[PDB]
């Protein structure tokens, strides 16, 4: 293995030879440990509170999930405890027959995914435009510097030679250029999967990339119309740790559809950075803090460019195999068989594959499957064998499906069908309200002015206006936050990193206008394009469901908060100062 990772280690060794040592009391058991060097401690056990959001959500000061979220350990200590739990494990190798089905399926799936599209290289200008639009920190400074691009070019020349010298994953500009240069080279070779929407619903049938949270529920409702069994949504315990060498070799098959110059660069990314990796991990010691240099041949690097698309791909493949087992196409004898006949797998893929893909909604490790009947619940031999062991359930207990698409969990959410006063139906995203309020009350990082804090608060309030307007508490808090923040202040910083976020709330444009555009105008499931002229016509969940999903409506503390919210708004305003404010409270029935 040192023939592939050695050059990278040699450069880390030399760059930090002042503090380089082999700590013989390191915790790594499955990962290969190379050495350590001293560093300053990064992250805290707590997180900065958004005072604007906190001031306008007083009843949630006494809510356990809200308090819990105000913590989250990002220190070298917290990073080490989470590591040994899942990261430091080995997945048993799938059986020869299972490996054969996976290979047949992967081949078929890559050819289906590339039927209309062709792989291509992504560019310096695409990555530059991306780093610009996302920042508008030290990434934009590197992108604007020609010396960064000269180093990228040097690293690329090693890749074309089949060598790597600076592509290191993490769990000032010297190493920062080597990291951002590694991410650019990965984007150049594999970015087309994201950039050209290989996992969009139209291209992949199962995929949902580029659809958006507001479309996921409509997608789940459409799957529920397909005849078959219950809807299954099993979670895998630590998906990224369960990605085997066999999975990596099946994902690699996309290189076969590439142009020679592209194939050469993607093959270098796969073989030198996915199938062989050098990882930097922060660890505390009695002498201080160190950065450990570790390596392994399998698992997925969680923050990489290809990660989402490749997990979506491998999950679609795994779910097709489980459907095949559910249908009796694959038996126990077949999975053990090193000479299993391809014919029946190919036959099933060629005649039923696409129809079977349409029964699923897959986003990385998140899946929803509506098989042709419920034999799927007990079809576990292949799923467990492939290494995709389901979370918090005995390996062999049958899965439990849902007979109502509204009860189905997907991408940290569930979805409700709402009937508007005008009789039109909406399908909306929802989740427990404490998770929503608890996140909104946290400001990412430290050293933030009341200005930046108020704008992030406005960002969260406008996100709730567009996605979670059907929650009474969130509509009230959203109107209170927007009443307290000056009108012309542009929401800055993101509310979420979700690939399902289109950030339509990052504007000073009227939120009812934006709501109309998302839910009425551009909504393919909204046949009647009549606009909603008032927030009073934007529906709420029924009171009961609002309560079942964490609402405080009906509580005295909540009625006291609602009645006295203009006072709290006025307090934030007096602290912000002499700015122009709009009172958004009259857009509500209450005021
Ligand atoms: O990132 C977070 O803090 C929580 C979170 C999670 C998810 C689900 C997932 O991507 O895993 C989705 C969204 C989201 C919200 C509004 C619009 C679009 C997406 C937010
Ligand atoms: O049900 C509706 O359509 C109208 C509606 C709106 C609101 C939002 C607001 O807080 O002003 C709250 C409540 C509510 C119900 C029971 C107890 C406490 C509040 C009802
Ligand atoms: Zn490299
Ligand atoms: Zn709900």
């Amino acid at each position: 293995n040192m023939d592939v990772i050695g050059e990278r280690i040699k450069r880390i060794k030399e760059e930090h030879n002042s503090t380089w040592h082999y700590d013989d009391e390191n915790p790594y058991k499955t990962w290969a440990y190379h050495g350590s060097y001293e560093v300053k401690a990064t992250g805290s056990a707590s997180s900065m509170i958004n005072g604007v959001v906190k001031l306008l959500t007083k009843p949630w000061d006494v809510v356990p999930m809200v308090t819990q979220m105000a913590m989250t350990d990002t220190t070298p200590f917290g990073q080490q405890r989470v590591f040994k739990e899942k990261v430091d494990t080995r997945t048993p190798r799938p059986l020869p027959g299972t490996r054969k089905v996976m290979e047949i399926t992967a081949e078929w799936l890559w050819r289906t995914l590339g039927r209309n599209k062709r792989p291509r290289l992504c560019t310096r200008e695409e990555f530059t435009k991306k780093v610009r639009t996302n920042a508008a920190d030290s990434a934009k400074a590197a992108v604007e510097d020609e010396e960064f691009w000269k180093l990228v070019d040097r690293e690329r020349e090693l890749h074309k030679l089949g060598k790597c010298g600076s592509c290191v994953y993490n769990m000032s500009r010297a190493i920062w250029y080597m990291w951002l240069g590694v991410r650019y080279l990965e984007f150049e070779a594999l970015g087309f999967l994201n950039e050209d929407h290989w996992f969009s619903r139209e291209n992949s049938y199962s995929g949902v990339e580029g659809e958006g949270l507001h479309k996921l529920g409509y997608i789940l409702r459409d799957i529920s119309k397909i005849p078959g069994g219950a809807m299954y949504a099993d979670d895998t315990a630590g998906w990224d740790t369960r990605i085997t060498e066999d999975d990596l070799h099946n994902e690699e098959k996309i290189i076969q559809q590439m142009d020679p110059e592209h194939r050469q660069l993607a093959n270098a990314i796969f073989k030198l950075t996915y199938q062989n990796k050098v990882v930097k991990v922060q660890r505390p010691t009695p002498t201080g803090t160190v950065m450990d240099i570790i390596s392994r041949k399998d698992q997925r690097g969680s923050g990489q460019v290809g990660t989402y698309g490749l997990n979506t791909f491998t999950n679609m493949e795994a779910q097709l195999v489980r459907q095949m087992e559910g249908e009796g196409v694959l038996t126990k004898a077949d999975l053990e068989n090193p000479h299993l006949l391809e014919k029946k797998i190919t036959q099933w893929l060629e005649t039923k594959g696409v129809e079977r893909l349409k029964r699923m909604a897959i986003s990385g490790d998140d899946c929803v499957v509506k098989p042709i009947d419920d034999r799927f619940a007990n079809a576990l031999l292949a799923l467990n064998d492939m290494g995709k062991v389901r979370k918090d359930i005995p390996q062999w207990q049958p899965s439990k499906g849902w007979h109502d698409w509204q009860q189905v969990p997907f991408c940290s959410h569930h979805f409700h069908e709402l009937i508007m006063k005008d009789g039109r139906k909406l399908v909306v995203p929802c989740r427990p309200q404490d998770e929503l309020i608890g996140r909104a009350r946290i400001s990412q990082g430290a050293g933030w002015s009341l200005r930046e804090t108020a704008c992030l608060g406005k960002a969260y309030a406008q996100m709730w206006s567009l996605m979670y307007f059907h929650r009474r508490d969130l509509r009230l808090a959203s109107n209170a936050i927007c009443s307290a923040v000056p009108v012309h202040w542009v929401p800055t910083s993101r509310t979420t990193w979700s690939i399902h976020a289109h950030h339509q709330w990052m504007t000073t444009e009227d939120m009812l206008t934006v709501w109309n555009r998302v839910w009425i105008e551009e909504n393919p499931w909204m046949e009647d394009k009549t606009p909603v002229t008032t927030w009073e016509n934007v529906p709420y969940l029924g009171k009961r469901e609002d309560q079942w999903c964490g609402s405080l409506i009906g509580l005295t503390s909540r009625a006291t908060w609602a009645q006295n919210i203009p006072t709290a708004i006025q307090q934030v305003r007096s602290l912000i100062g002499n700015e122009e404010f709009l009172d958004y409270m009259p857009s509500m029935k209450r005021f």
